[PDB]
């Protein structure tokens, strides 16, 4: 009269082993979590965004106080256009109704390994840029507005150098499907 | 004879693991590569399986993986990880992805977690990330 | 059952292994299933799940309604 209950079969794990020792740290791997947003093969190591951001500012020769503004126009630009431009060239920002460049090879010769696997940094910011922008106007950039696509309110996920975490809608997720056909 | 009781486990005999000894031949030539001791590389290799959990596992060969101590990136080259991967670093990481489930499992206990791979092959599906890497 | 919790069991086995038909196999315990409802609905109104959800509505035949 004890009923009798199916036995569970615990199926034990095979750790991978060389020369009958365990290879992974079971302790440390209990711990080791770090955030998705950094371990990837699209957004470029700190040391690489680094040199980067250093070797750009000695090119240029701007005050490191000032060099802030020189990349907040930076980000912009590349919205409006795609990330692998001609080397040599210029990009433009603006100072009231009036355009001021930069020359094109110091910022696309050092960014290790692409310029859009480096500058994808800046894509997290680029949503809040594109959201505050389309809430004053129509809004779309021009990336996925040539690429056959024609939704409005998906124009925060419309740009070149756009990273895809898990936290991405899946309409979003779902957009750059068709959009990289 | 011989037949009724040779009976191994479907685990090894499979054309998707590589051999004990090709396994053997990249864990050891690994550790000359990176000349770091045999107490510590479990902690480097702790860190080799995560990153190829949220990557592919066929990566540019020059080129790095990353790591983490306390918010600060250490780099490795991958060149030597990549090129003493016979027959292909799929087929010998693989030994790994009995483990990487229970990793998974953990992640997804605390915050919605899902592999970057799966993340962009169209897939959606929440509970099924303990299966969705490379 | 074990006093008021639930044991379960899979039920791949025995509905995969009953030819030709679970129905047709499970047949063999018809007969002694007429004495155990008749020994519940001695002590209260018992009657199966199926004849009940199947417009019938007689309590004495509960004895001749199972599947």
């Amino acid at each position: 009269h004890t009923v009798p209950r199916i036995k569970a079969i615990t199926s034990k794990m095979r750790m991978p082993k060389s020369k009958g020792a365990t290879v992974l740290n079971l302790e440390h791997l209990l711990e080791y979590a770090p955030q998705q947003i950094d371990i990837s093969n699209t957004r470029a190591t700190q040391s690489q965004f680094d040199t980067w951001y250093e070797a750009v500012q000695l090119a240029y020769d701007i005050g490191e106080t000032e060099m802030p503004t020189v990349m907040n126009g930076l980000m912009v630009w590349c919205i409006e256009n795609g990330t692998s431009p001609n080397i040599n060239g210029v990009w433009v920002m603006m100072d009231g109704d009036e355009q001021v460049e930069y020359p094109l090879k110091p910022i696309v010769e050092n960014a290790k390994p692409t310029l859009r696997q480096i500058m994808a940094h800046f894509s997290d910011v680029a949503e809040a840029y594109i959201e505050m922008r389309n809430k004053k106007e129509p809004y779309m950039p021009r990336y996925g507005l040539v690429r056959n696509l024609r939704d409005g309110s998906l124009a925060r996920y419309a740009f070149d150098f756009y990273e895809v975490t898990s936290r991405t809608p899946v309409r979003a997720r779902e957009a750059h499907i068709q959009m990289k056909a």
